[PDB]
């Protein structure tokens, strides 16, 4: 109940929200059906429209008008945004040359430049180039300010997850808004776009920017707008708040537009009907900038123009139906559309089996336009599994397609020509970023970055300490003229041991054999120097990784590679090696095929054994440094050390062997040498973080050798590819992957074919940032380079996406 008979007199768009049943006058009252009776009359005035005209100049103030053109309007802060243009011969902001804003030029009483976030729903990245003729105000912000060619949204590329990610710096799995539609089984409650459940505070985790600001003494405008408040009114409201007295005036504001998304759904991303929505958005920006200029705030405010996701072509005919695959289709609940999430219709049905559902959906039609996954098997780059609101079974849908349960769903719900929600690497899902103001750089283009990073920067813009989040703070310092955040590298927690030769061959009873009993003073000092680290500067180019947790490990040096060997996990945490452009691939010689050699630096007690692998009918082994790339027949013996061995399913060995035999050499030839760091990852609880030993769910049968869930590689070279990787004077280039360590290749529908037809495609799917690997291993890479730390942070957040232009 709301006692709707209080009044909004003097209260219009109040910043503090009042408690039921006292009636509300805030920008969300409409959404709750709680506005006072006179809200429309007093707060949503429309009389005479939104622009001054020649005859309205110097009028007698009429309080009924939507905005004002009387002499006193500037001091009242409620002029139409074109007042000075029409009535005082001023130029529109867009018609002024741009001029570097070196320092904030603010009215007296401003403690810090205000931040205005101008957010646009569905604004695809290519609209900046493709709509440029019709968006002069936006183009001026873009060319005069700082801009990225695009900004990567989070998955799923829907509105609710992405706007809340912008607000919090968190992945959807951590903030809890994991789709536009959700069932939380602990609450037994559903979140929907239409309706009231979504207003309950229990859905919304982390700490959004407006709360971070308020907790630290920085006042915030209310971020959310009721759909029926027109855009012109939202802008006028912001401009009115900017005219408040110093003690009342917010420092951070958001505008939100439902366009161009609303139209993109109806007409597709480039429908001819899309020109008008873009024009209209540009006019809104024009009104804000003209309004700021009137208040002498146009060289004081930092403006961020940002989208939540892009828009793809999708029609009703491009729908796959689960009824074409599943006999039991009525025992499931599907969250449908541009992703799928499946659970049991009833938790009382004991005959429901996710294993048989996955199998019935796997590689069943030649051109199948979705791929099923257990959520823990989704590419790690999506960070989309550690939340009870995410269903165990997930369908990754091809761009341009929909999934639905039954045909009746689609025609008893062609309406739409656009949609979004697909994998966040998809080019059509990319969105925009422009920053303009005293704190942003002047006429600067920056590389593409992920929207998880912006919370930190918005905190920096407002002098706030960010709540803990998934950004890497400092990785976007290159956007900023000042207020940069200068982090220190994390402190190493565990130092390595450097073991020498301490064990005799005969102390090892591992059930391993090697054909190697084949016998010089020139070449004996040589192998000794290699074991003491004499080639370490060739294979460990950026320093050894730092171990950021408590553990026992050894550094092992070799001619061709260096490793950090874990005594707890009985394998390397990392293995580092450089392959020059000139390097030769050799084969594993016949006598060495099943060779595993004891490592005399490492106790039998801290070693793997061959017998465990023989006994484990499911599990085989591979090597982290590939024997194929040994520098010499003598150096090849090192690659067969039991300390270079890791557990591998035979199906995974197909993948790994092709990467090591073919792909590494290929990249070295293309990139002018590469440095490779490879290793295992253990993430049995799918939280994106390194497991402790007591989290491991699988061991090689009858041993304490833990089985990795994934294998990573980080492949680094010179950005200037005219310089070899080992003699690089400037910025670096990286690509990485986190491959799932799976006992089958069901993920790859063409896997019966030659590895040259499917392996590289799999690797591309599981592309990763270095930072993803850091979270998953507790390691910190690139500790010793000549480069600035912020530059290295940017490098660690880089994702190689394998999408064309
Ligand atoms: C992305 O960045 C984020 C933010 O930094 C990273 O997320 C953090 O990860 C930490 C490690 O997993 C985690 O720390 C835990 O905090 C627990 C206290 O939690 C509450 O308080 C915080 C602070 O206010 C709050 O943010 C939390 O909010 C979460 O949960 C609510 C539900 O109430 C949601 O509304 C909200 O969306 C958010 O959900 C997410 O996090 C939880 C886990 O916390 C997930 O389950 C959800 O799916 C969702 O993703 C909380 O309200 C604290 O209890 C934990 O301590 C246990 O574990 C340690 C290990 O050190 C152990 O020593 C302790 O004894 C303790 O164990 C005991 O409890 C166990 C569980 O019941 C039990 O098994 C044991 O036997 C013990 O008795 C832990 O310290 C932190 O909360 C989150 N924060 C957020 C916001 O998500 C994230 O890791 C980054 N991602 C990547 C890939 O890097
Ligand atoms: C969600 C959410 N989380 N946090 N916010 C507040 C917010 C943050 C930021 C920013 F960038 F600064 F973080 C900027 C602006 C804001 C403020 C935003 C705001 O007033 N809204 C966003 C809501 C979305 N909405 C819909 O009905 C809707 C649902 C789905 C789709 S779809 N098909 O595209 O998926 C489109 C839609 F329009 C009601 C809008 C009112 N909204
Ligand atoms: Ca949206
Ligand atoms: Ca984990
Ligand atoms: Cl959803
Ligand atoms: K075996
Ligand atoms: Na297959
Ligand atoms: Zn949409």
């Amino acid at each position: 109940w709301t006692a709707t008979s209080g009044s909004c007199k003097g209260r219009c768009f109040e910043l503090q929200e009042v408690g039921p049943p006292d009636c509300r006058c805030d920008n969300l009252c409409k959404s709750y059906s709680s506005c006072c009776h006179d809200f429309d009359e007093l707060c949503l005035k429309t009389a005479r429209g939104w622009e001054c005209t020649k005859d309205r100049c110097g009028e007698v103030r009429n309080e009924e008008n939507a905005c004002h053109c009387s002499e006193d309007c500037l001091s009242r802060g409620d002029c139409c945004t074109n007042y000075q243009v029409v009535c005082k011969g001023e130029s529109h902001w867009v018609d002024d040359d741009c001029e570097e804003i070196k320092v904030p030029e603010c009215p007296a009483g401003f403690v810090r430049p205000p931040l205005i976030i101008f957010s646009v729903d569905g604004f695809r990245a290519s609209y900046m180039k493709k709509g440029s003729k019709v968006m002069p105000n936006i183009e001026k912000l873009r060319s005069c300010g700082t801009h990225a060619p695009y900004m990567r949204p989070v998955y799923p590329t829907k509105t609710f997850p992405n706007l809340y990610t912008l607000a919090t710096g968190l992945y959807p799995e951590s903030h809890g808004i994991v789709g536009n539609s959700m069932y939380d089984p602990v609450f037994d409650a559903s979140f929907h776009l239409r309706g009231r459940e979504k207003f309950n505070h229990r859905w919304w985790g982390g700490q959004p920017l407006w709360i971070t600001a308020t907790k630290q003494g920085v006042r915030a405008g209310t971020f959310f707008w009721s759909v029926s408040i027109p855009h012109e009114r939202r802008i006028l409201t912001i401009l009115q708040w900017l005219s408040l007295p110093d003690n009342e005036r917010p420092s951070v504001y958001a505008f939100y537009s439902e366009q161009p998304d609303f139209s993109g759904h109806k007409y597709g991303p480039f429908g001819p009907e899309m020109t008008n929505p873009l024009r209209e958005i540009d006019k809104t920006v024009g009104q804000l900038m003209d309004g700021l200029k009137q208040l002498r705030l146009h060289r004081c405010v930092n403006v961020i123009f940002v989208g939540d996701h892009g828009m793809e072509d999708v029609t009703c005919d491009r729908t796959e139906f689960l009824s074409n695959y599943l006999t039991n289709v009525d025992d499931i609940t599907l969250v449908p559309g541009t992703l799928g999430r499946i659970r049991a219709k009833s938790i009382n049905n004991s005959k429901y089996d996710p294993k048989t559902i996955i199998a019935a959906l796997t590689c069943k039609k030649p051109d199948q336009h979705f791929k099923p996954y257990m959520k823990q098997h989704l590419p790690k780059r999506l960070h989309y599994a550690n939340n009870r609101r995410i269903e165990d079974i997930h369908l990754l849908v091809d761009r341009r397609w929909h999934v639905a349960r039954k045909p009746l769903d689609v025609y008893k719900k062609c309406f739409f020509q656009g949609d979004h929600g697909f994998d966040n690497k998809v080019n059509s899902m990319q969105t925009v970023f422009v920053g303009y103001g005293p704190t942003f750089k002047y006429r600067t283009k920056v590389p593409p970055f992920e929207n998880i990073e912006l919370y930190n920067v918005m905190c920096d813009l407002l002098g706030l300490k960010p709540a803990p989040n998934n950004g890497t703070h400092g990785s976007l310092n290159h956007l900023l003229r000042t207020n940069t955040f200068r982090p220190t590298m994390p402190d190493e927690v565990s130092r390595p041991n450097y073991p020498g030769i301490m064990y005799l061959q005969s102390e090892f009873d591992l059930g391993c054999t090697c054909d190697d009993k084949v016998e010089n003073k020139l070449e004996e000092l040589n192998k000794r120097l290699h074991t003491k680290g004499s080639t370490k500067e060739r294979h460990l180019l950026y320093g050894r990784p730092a171990v950021l947790y408590r553990t026992s490990y050894d550094i092992l040096y070799h001619t061709d590679f260096e490793s950090g060997y874990s005594e707890i996990f009985l394998m390397p945490l990392w293995t580092s090696y450089t392959i020059s452009k000139q390097a030769e691939v050799s084969s594993i010689p016949e006598h060495l095929t099943n060779c595993v050699r004891p490592d005399v630096r490492v106790s039998p007690g801290f070693s793997q054994n061959c017998l465990a692998y023989k006994n484990d009918k499911q599990m085989s082994y591979g090597f982290l440094f590939p024997p194929y790339l040994s520098s010499s027949p003598e150096a090849k013996y090192d690659a067969f050390l039991v300390t270079n061995m890791v557990p591998m399913y035979p199906a995974f060995k197909r993948v790994w062997a092709y990467f090591q035999r073919v792909l590494v050499k290929k990249y070295a030839s293309e990139r002018n040498g590469v440095n490779v760091i490879s290793g295992p990852i253990f993430d049995y609880n799918y939280d994106g973080l390194r497991d402790t030993e007591d989290e491991i769910k699988q061991y090689v049968e009858g041993s304490s050798i833990p089985v990795p869930t994934h294998y990573y590689s980080i492949i680094t070279s010179c950005l200037d590819f005219t310089q070899p990787a080992d003699k690089c004077d400037g910025p670096l280039s990286v690509s990485s992957f986190i491959l799932p360590h799976r006992p089958d290749n069901d993920e790859s529908c063409n896997s019966s074919e030659d590895e040259s037809k499917w392996v590289e495609e799999l690797m591309k799917m599981h592309t990763a940032r270095v930072r993803d690997i850091e979270h998953l291993t507790g390691l910190d890479f690139y500790r010793k380079t000549s480069r600035s730390y912020s530059e290295i942070l940017t490098l660690k957040t880089y994702l190689h996406t394998y999408e064309s232009e």
